[PDB]
């Protein structure tokens, strides 16, 4: 029919309160992150906080945060979601699970421009768009009918590996500059983004749409914590990278002004 | 049936005169309102048009008048579409009246901006995707059916509360920078941002798909007006902020001058 | 039917051929020239590859490379889509061939964003948005039903018409500055821009839609052209002029710094 087999619409009114529990622990997970991570930004610069200025917080502070409680905002939409296909067995009109990997348009130009900025690597408007084109083909991986599915994955695909070369070169290319202190927050998040991301890719493989492996309520659930991962904890380690780098600033400033005054 | 009792698609062809009219007549204000901001802006900098430069009118200065013009240019899309419903009785396949607030966006999105631009605002872009993103979740509180639209509304008003919050802090915390002269047109501004604002979500209490009070006809020839005093008058008010600015700027440049020269 | 006579979707399974060739053949067309551009671009600075430097070719560098490249990935898509056409006759989930000049809107505000860039024309924004808008009605053009399609089509033309006159005020007060030996290349992008833009809006008076000289076969087949000659060759043209500045400015500060030492 027009559910496939292994599908959400397959399953009867009574049976979605797994992906309404994980959707709405999630949504919390993330939203709270974000809300840490937005306290954090807010109260001070470094890990001690220290009072941060007229200016207040850059504006790209609040990407990162940003991200998270959005993602947490679409995790809440989901779940509510969720709670319609658990009662009226139909979903809501506007489903932010019906096109998959829509969300993760938003979501991923969001944090590539974040990393980018963060870490100074170069070329930050071009990665994120190419995310954002490799994760519109990502859609269509899912929509798009069997032989031509593929096709559109062998693009995604080479323009994932392409645009992964050209990063993993840059955060490279940065590294001498990048102190060590700062480097294993750095290190964390590169780790996220070269396992992590291609999990993403892989998990597609063994999809309820091309192999049959996972269904699409366990896909739906594997996602959540995948954006757990990517999202929230990659934020946390980025969080992390910015407050030893403004740590190191406000240090390397008191030194250069003893220096001043002496 | 899809249409609900008190919706535009209940009526019958031959009795959507008024909306056509509505909404040319909002069309040509907001288009002569634009057009009017936009040769004020370009004629001069202050309120005797003292000419430009070089540069000419800063980028942002286009972002006021580009609004109100888009609007007025999407209303007159509604106005067309209005006129099939008159006709065919069935609506334009590119109809912006089909989706409500799905416009709003747009317009949400660069009026925060301008404000924030021009106000000098902190957290301009933060501002801006916020609102962004509470006028996604009013397009859904428009389309999700009973339950849920109201769990979705209880997330969209406390955003909405929460960046109202915020920006009324900001403002008030510019407002030793803005000059009295200057303030005027700004707390005129701000008062259609507080209170005009909380206007669009209350109407939502009464509407026809939660209450039933107004019925889509009314509902769409209230937010007509709403849009002149948003869009349109708030420009217009914004211009006159603007102006105000730009003429002191120029009292102060020639003042500075003439102690340069003494 | 739904099927308009002179449409895409009256043609039988096999006898869409000729479709998928053009646009595959024009995916790689697109996608050469613009990894010609961008291999051209990180490679060096002017004319002779002139060794670029710590921050590497700008980010904007990118955006006409961009474009051909993004242009190519679409027409790939849907040389995909086409295929699909062939063998099953209905087209993919996600046709780029389905929404007419859905794809244009990107692909224009990013070509009228370079131009205003790379020649320094004012307004780059304003341009580049008033262009999505006007690309946004060209949609609706295709869609929306007879009588008010044509009122679409002159809101649209007027615009454009309006845009293009203020475009051409731009060009031409910056003729001033643009070298001689750049202005060629100019002036090809120019002509590319006021004749082959145009184009694009009178070939519509022809159209399956609007007349029906032109079958959608063979309009889909002729925007192919156009979009070689607009996105791949105007980048070409405009690469062009960007290296032929940077051996300019290469000359001059290469004669400065002699200058210099005497
Ligand atoms: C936070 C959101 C994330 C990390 C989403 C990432 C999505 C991808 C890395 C998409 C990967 C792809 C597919 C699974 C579909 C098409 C082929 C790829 C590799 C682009
Ligand atoms: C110029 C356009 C304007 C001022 C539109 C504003 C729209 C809102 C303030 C939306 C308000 C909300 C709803 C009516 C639906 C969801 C809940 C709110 C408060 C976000
Ligand atoms: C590279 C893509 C290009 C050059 C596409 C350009 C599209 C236009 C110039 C659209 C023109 C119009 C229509 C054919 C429909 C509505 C009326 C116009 C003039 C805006
Ligand atoms: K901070
Ligand atoms: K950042
Ligand atoms: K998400
Ligand atoms: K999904
Ligand atoms: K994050
Ligand atoms: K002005
Ligand atoms: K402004
Ligand atoms: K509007
Ligand atoms: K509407
Ligand atoms: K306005
Ligand atoms: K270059
Ligand atoms: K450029
Ligand atoms: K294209
Ligand atoms: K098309
Ligand atoms: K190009």
């Amino acid at each position: 029919s027009e559910c496939c087999e292994l599908c959400v619409c397959q399953k009867e009114p009574g049976t979605f309160g797994a992906l309404i529990a994980v959707n709405t622990i999630t949504a919390i997970i993330l939203v709270a992150a974000g809300a840490y991570m937005a306290w954090k930004t807010a109260a001070g610069l470094g890990w001690n906080t220290r009072p941060h200025g007229p200016e207040g917080p850059p504006e790209e502070n609040w990407l990162s945060p940003g991200i998270s409680i959005l993602c947490g905002v679409m995790y809440a939409f989901k779940a509510i979601d969720w709670a319609s296909y658990n009662d009226t067995g139909e979903s809501t009109a506007f489903s932010l699970n019906q096109v998959w990997y829509s969300d993760y348009l938003i979501t991923c130009p969001l944090l590539v421009l974040d990393f980018c900025i963060t870490v100074n690597l170069r070329y930050k408007l071009v990665f994120s768009s190419s995310i954002a084109c490799l994760l519109a083909i990502a859609v269509s991986t899912f929509i798009v009918d069997a032989p031509y599915r593929y096709y559109m994955y062998g693009i995604g695909l080479a323009g994932f590996i392409c645009a992964g070369y050209a990063l993993w070169n840059e955060i490279n290319a940065q590294r001498e500059k990048i102190p060590d202190s700062a480097w294993w927050y750095l290190s964390a998040g590169r780790l996220i983004f070269f396992a992590g991301w291609p999990f993403f890719p892989l998990l597609w493989t063994l999809s309820f749409h091309t192999s049959g492996v996972i269904n699409e309520e366990w896909y739906f659930i594997l996602h959540a914590i995948l954006d757990i991962l990517c999202k929230a904890v990659f934020g946390f380690f980025m969080l992390g990278f910015r407050l030893e780098l403004e740590e190191l600033d406000f240090k390397a400033i008191e030194a250069e002004q003893a220096k001043l005054e002496g």
